[PDB]
């Protein structure tokens, strides 16, 4: 239960002020991709879009 990409929850509605962020949406989860990094947790949404979201506004959801 480790595969090193898990999920997350956004607690307020993040924008995107460019293809680098990745809009948010508050309640929606997205799947975590780089989180070993630290500066910007990477996420992808189910549709295929992609961006840097604040690790800070959202929380793990972990597996299950």
């Amino acid at each position: 239960g480790s595969p090193e990409e898990t999920l997350v929850i956004a607690l307020y509605d993040y924008q995107t002020n460019d293809p680098q962020e990745l809009a948010l949406r508050c309640d929606e989860e997205y799947y975590l991709l780089d989180s070993s990094e630290i500066h910007w947790w990477r996420v992808q949404d189910k549709n295929g879009h992609e961006g840097y979201a604040p690790s800070s506004y959202l929380v793990e959801k972990s597996p299950n």
